[PDB]
């Protein structure tokens, strides 16, 4: 499949090249996956979701996403113009209020719902967390990230936005899980994108645009939204049978884009999300 005048993201993960503009992808686009967003919720009754997305949890008054975030980074996983992964069904997890701020209980609550509720869910083809969120460092979020990806769920988490190391950061600094750093459309790391040696891979992540509550569209930036390709990215690619949950972090690794990004410090990975989708 080919979809003109894509978000540069969207264009970027199908491309061994930058400044491309049409997205390429096997017209599977995830079908049969499940991707959790684990955010501020999803606006599900968005006309960009086509009725793959519900919110199957939240741990506030309300399940709707009052903030955005969470509707953005849920469009970048699975919505039919701005999304990786076109027919994923989307699962809402609303572990932060509509300012975009979740205790750790909450969060690490949660993912632990994740890692549970995929059993009550018809995901044949593999699930995906998409984790747009970060904080100072904790062990025990990052224990349940670990758990997490541990259940069968391919745990997508950003690298943080403080153009700093990762390994301060959680869920980011959880190895087993996949973190994801932000990259521009001239291939350059984001300014804002940590980095260190526990990222594992970069998406696109400055001036993406997604679906946006009120049935609107916006364009921001953040490691928060290179993760949702990545999540997306892994769901397509479970879809395909190319690879599984515990083992996509590796596989997108492997099969990414190798040294093409700029601005990667020493001991960074210089790796960037690539479907490799030959059409
Ligand atoms: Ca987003
Ligand atoms: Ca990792």
């Amino acid at each position: 499949a080919a979809q003109t005048n894509a978000p540069w993201g969207l264009a970027r993960i199908s491309s061994t090249s930058p400044g491309t503009s049409t997205y390429y992808y096997d017209e599977s686009a995830g079908q049969g996956s499940c991707v959790y967003v684990i955010d501020t919720g999803i606006e599900a009754s968005h006309p960009e979701f086509e009725g793959r997305a519900q919110m199957v949890k939240t741990y506030y008054y309300s399940s709707r996403d009052g903030n955005g975030h969470g509707t953005h980074c849920a469009g970048t996983v699975g919505s039919r113009t701005y999304g990786v992964a076109k027919k994923t069904q989307l699962f809402g997890v609303k572990v932060l209020d509509d300012n975009g701020s979740g205790q750790y209980s909450t969060i690490i609550a949660g993912m632990d719902f994740v890692a549970s509720d995929k059993n009550n869910r018809n995901c044949p083809k593999g699930v995906v967390a998409s984790l747009s969120l970060g904080g100072g460092y904790s062990s025990s979020v990052n224990s349940a990230a670990a758990r997490l990806q541990s259940s069968g769920v391919m745990v997508a988490v950003a690298a943080g936005n403080n153009n700093a190391d990762a390994r301060n950061y959680s869920p980011a600094s959880e190895p087993s899980v996949c973190t994801v750093g932000a990259s521009d459309r001239y291939d350059r790391r984001s300014s804002f994108s940590n980095y260190g040696s526990v990222l594992d891979i970069f998406g696109p992540g400055t001036s993406i645009l997604s679906t946006w509550i009120g049935g609107s569209t916006r364009s921001i930036s953040g490691t928060s939204m290179a993760t949702p390709h990545v999540a997306g990215l892994a769901a397509y690619l479970m879809t395909l049978g190319k690879t599984t949950a515990a083992s996509a972090c590796r596989y997108i690794a492997d099969t990414a884009n190798k040294g093409d990004l700029s601005n990667i410090p020493f001991g960074t990975v210089n790796l960037l999300a690539y479907n490799n989708y030959q059409a």
